[PDB]
Parts: C-alpha cells; structure tokens; sequence
C-alpha cells in the first residue's frame, strides 16, 4: 500500500496526494536566503513529491526555483510534483481571490498549483501588511463570508489555475457552512489542521472522514517551538519517553515513530526540516509498521492542549478554536 515508490492516497475529486510532505516555513528575519531552496531540492532527490508552501511564508519563490530545476534536470516531471498552496486572511474578498492566486503563480513560475487552500477562516483587512493592526496595536478585521470567498475558489479551479481546492484551520461548524451551501459545485478536499499525538483531533478527523475530507496534519513533529505563536507551556513532543521507548523497538526516532502513526492512519503529514540529515530521516517510515497496540499507545497520549492557539486573535468572530471541534 504505502511504500517510498508510491505513498499517494486519493481524494475526493479524483485527484490523488502524497501522504507525506516537506514543510517549508521557516523565520523569514533568521533563514538564510536559498536555505529553502536547497531543502526542497534536497527532499525530491530524497523521495518527496509533495512541498508545502504559502505565500506568506516570504520564500514561495525559492520552492519554485527548487521545483523547476529538478523538472529541468530530468529527475521528475511538472505532474510528479504536488505543491499546495494558500489564500491568506488578507485576501478574502471575492474578486481578490483570483489575482491572489495568479500572483503565487508568478512567484513560482508554474502554470498551476495542485492544491490552494484558505489559510484560516477568519477575514483581515486587504493590504500589503499580513499582519495589519491599527496605531493602537489593534488587528484589522475584515467581515467573513465563507460562501462567498468559497465560490470565488471555484471559480480558480474552473479556470484551470488550480486541481484541488480545500481549507485550513476550520472547525466543524465552518465546514458544514460550505458543505450545505446551495450550489455546492467543488466540495472542500481537505483541511489542514495542527496533529500530532499530543492533540490527535479524534472528534475533528472523524467527522472529515464521514465526508470524504482528507485531514494534513500540521506541525507534525510538534512545531519549531517558537515562543510567538507556541504554547511552550506543553512540553516537547519528541522528548516524550513513549514516543522515544517505541522508537527503539525498531530503531527509528521520536519523529520517526510520530510521522509513522499519522500516514498509518491515512493522516498527510508535512514536516518541515531545512537540515540535510533530518530531511532524509523524516522520509524514512516506509520500511517499518506500528502494531495495533503501538497504535493504541499512542493515541493515548492525546492531551487535548494545542500548541498553536493563535490567542492573538481570539475575539475574530470566525476564531476556530472556541468550539470543542
Ligand atoms: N496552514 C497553517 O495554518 C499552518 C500552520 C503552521 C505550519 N504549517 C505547515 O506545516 C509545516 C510543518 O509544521 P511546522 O514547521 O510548524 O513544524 P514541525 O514540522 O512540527 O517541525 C518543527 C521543527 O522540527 C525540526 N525537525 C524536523 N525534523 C526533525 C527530526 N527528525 N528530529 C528533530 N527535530 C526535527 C525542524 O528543525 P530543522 O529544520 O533544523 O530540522 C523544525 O524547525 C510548516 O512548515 C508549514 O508548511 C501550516
Ligand atoms: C510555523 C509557525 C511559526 C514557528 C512556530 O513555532 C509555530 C508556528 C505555528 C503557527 C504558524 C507560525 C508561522 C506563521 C503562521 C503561518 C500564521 O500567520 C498563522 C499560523 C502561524
């Protein structure tokens, strides 16, 4: 089923994605330039056939470098590769949409992208600023219509500029608000989300799975763990002494073992790792398998705490983290 060859598992429009990917945000003020491009080129020789991105991440281009080289040289070939993108808060209305994704396409130099996703579903004032806040340190709000925005996604996907369309950081609520929407032409194909053991989202998969919605697991090995956006009051997931003890059942780390129960579950996993040894370490969970008690211990460690909260933006009218899920 699931081998370093061939890991791609279908999704609902008939399209297919990889169940593992290469992450690719990294602090744009201490990230040395090319150190994403380099990763990424790293990664395909590696195995990888899925990269992760967003505009937002200030180094869209650097993948697009990465990816046309190798199709350039030969190693695979524009329809080997799956790259997601994603719509940030600032660009939700409507007619903004489209020019939104036309200029990531310029960015990374391709014709489309394979998957294009809402970021998070709350609405930002536009603007060149992505993280806009008044003189008073005030966030500007913009009002959400998720149908709206919705439609407008569609309609990139019928122009041919995208192949899959789905979401991220959206709550059941926010879920069933385009499921039901009349005139539903392309469902969402995916949600991506924060998963890991220490928050496996059991209520939240389950429901997407009696949809056909495909859950990416963000943060899969627990987040780089910067103290801006992470609850560092939880502890790091990869000292976890489980999760270290089962590694040396079979000889694998920590990252191994977590990247390992979420693909055997049929979660995407997109770790990010800009380090060369990492990188290959991360891919290989193809030559091992956790037993039905493994998998048992590990979801056991679910705490039920997040490590990213975005409390930052707890009174947005469309916050996602308020409702149990
Ligand atoms: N849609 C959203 O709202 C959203 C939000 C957050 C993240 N994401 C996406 O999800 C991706 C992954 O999440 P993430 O970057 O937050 O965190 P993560 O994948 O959990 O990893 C965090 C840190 O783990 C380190 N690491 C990687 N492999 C390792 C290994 N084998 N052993 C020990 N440490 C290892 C990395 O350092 P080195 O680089 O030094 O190896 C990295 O800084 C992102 O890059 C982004 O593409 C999406
Ligand atoms: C990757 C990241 C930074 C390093 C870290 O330690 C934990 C996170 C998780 C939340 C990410 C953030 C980067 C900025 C993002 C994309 C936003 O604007 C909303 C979600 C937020």
């Amino acid at each position: 089923d699931l081998s370093a060859a061939s890991h791609r598992i279908p999704l609902s429009d008939g399209n297919s994605i990889p169940i593992i990917g290469l992450g690719t945000y990294s602090e744009p003020k201490s990230t040395p330039k090319g150190a994403c491009a380099t990763s990424v080129k790293v990664a395909i020789d590696t195995g990888y056939r899925h990269i992760d991105g967003a505009y937002i991440y200030q180094n869209e281009h650097e993948v697009g470098e990465a990816i046309r080289e190798k199709i350039a040289e030969g190693k695979v070939r524009r329809e080997d590769i799956f790259y997601c993108g994603k719509l940030w808060a600032t660009n939700h209305v409507p007619e903004m949409v489209r020019p939104t994704l036309e200029r990531t396409l310029r960015v990374l130099q391709l014709d489309y992208v394979d998957l294009y996703i809402i970021e998070v579903p709350m609405a930002f004032k536009p603007g060149d600023e992505i993280y806009p806040r008044d003189e008073n340190g005030k966030w500007l709000y913009h009002k959400s219509n998720l149908c709206a925005t919705w439609e407008a996604m569609e309609a990139c996907k019928d122009a041919g500029l995208v192949k899959s369309l789905g979401v991220s950081n959206f709550n059941r609520r926010q879920l069933e608000l385009i499921l039901n929407k009349p005139g539903l032409k392309h469902k969402p194909v995916s949600n991506q989300v924060e998963c890991h053991p220490y928050f496996t989202q059991p209520k939240l998969l389950k429901f997407c799975q009696q949809h056909d919605i495909v859950i990416t697991a963000y943060s899969p090995l627990g987040t780089s763990r910067n103290p801006i956006w992470v609850n560092v009051s939880s502890p790091p997931l990869l000292k976890d002494a489980l999760l270290n003890s089962l590694g040396k059942r079979y000889n694998k780390t920590a990252a191994q073992i977590v990247l390992r129960f979420n693909i055997q579950r049929g979660v995407v996993v997109i770790p990010k790792s800009f380090n060369l040894e990492r990188i290959k370490e991360n891919f290989q969970i193809f030559d091992f398998s956790l037993t039905e008690e493994e998998m048992k211990d590990i979801e056991a460690l679910n705490k039920n705490v997040r490590f990213v909260e975005l409390l930052m933006w707890r009174d947005h009218p469309e916050y996602p983290f308020h409702d149990e899920y």
